[PDB]
């Protein structure tokens, strides 16, 4: 038994809410909240900004220092790093942007990065302004992630299209 409250079950082991992962984040306090991160853990905007503004942009701060000691992650990468005041940690994983060119192959590599946590809150991987279909976004979720994942999507009308067609 865990905290999550409210949550449509897809799978054995994947769960879609329509929820703000920040505000998400701040009730249930999870173990893993994972970051939509780009190679550089520039959290500027979609979830990533979003994540570190609600940190104070701490998170940035320490994101800085882990690039400057190093380097970027890979695409399909991932790093642990703190959660602050949103969870006990924050998974940083890069899926592919669409928007940048990058190999919507590397989605499946970047949810990869999931099976090392029992138990994850997290947005859909490469979309919002990483450009991919969240549709399919959710399709390679389940097929890949094995562990306890608790997806969270901000946008209502998404999260019933999501729903309405998941097989
Ligand atoms: C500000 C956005 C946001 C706030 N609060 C949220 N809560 C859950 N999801 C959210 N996002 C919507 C945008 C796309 C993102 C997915 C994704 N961005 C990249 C790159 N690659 O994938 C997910 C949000």
């Amino acid at each position: 038994v865990n905290s999550f409250s409210g949550y449509l079950k897809l799978t054995d082991n994947v769960y879609i809410k329509n929820a703000d992962i920040v505000e998400e984040a701040k009730k249930v306090k999870p173990t893993v909240v994972v970051n939509a991160a780009n190679v550089y853990l520039k959290h500027g905007g979609g979830v990533a900004g979003a994540l570190n503004k609600a940190t104070n942009n701490a998170m940035q701060v320490e994101s800085d220092d882990y690039i400057a000691t190093n380097g970027p992650l890979k695409v399909g990468g991932s790093c642990v790093l703190s959660g602050h005041n949103l969870a006990k940690h924050c998974l940083h994983v890069v899926g592919p942007n669409v928007n940048k060119g990058e190999d919507i192959q590397l989605l499946k590599s970047a949810y990869e990065n999931f099976n090392q946590h029992e138990v994850l809150l997290a947005p859909l991987l490469s979309a919002g302004i990483f450009g991919a279909d969240p549709i399919h976004s959710l399709r390679v979720c389940v097929d890949t992630v094995r562990t306890n994942v608790y997806l969270a999507v901000f946008d209502k009308n998404l999260y019933d299209k999501l729903v309405s067609s998941f097989l």
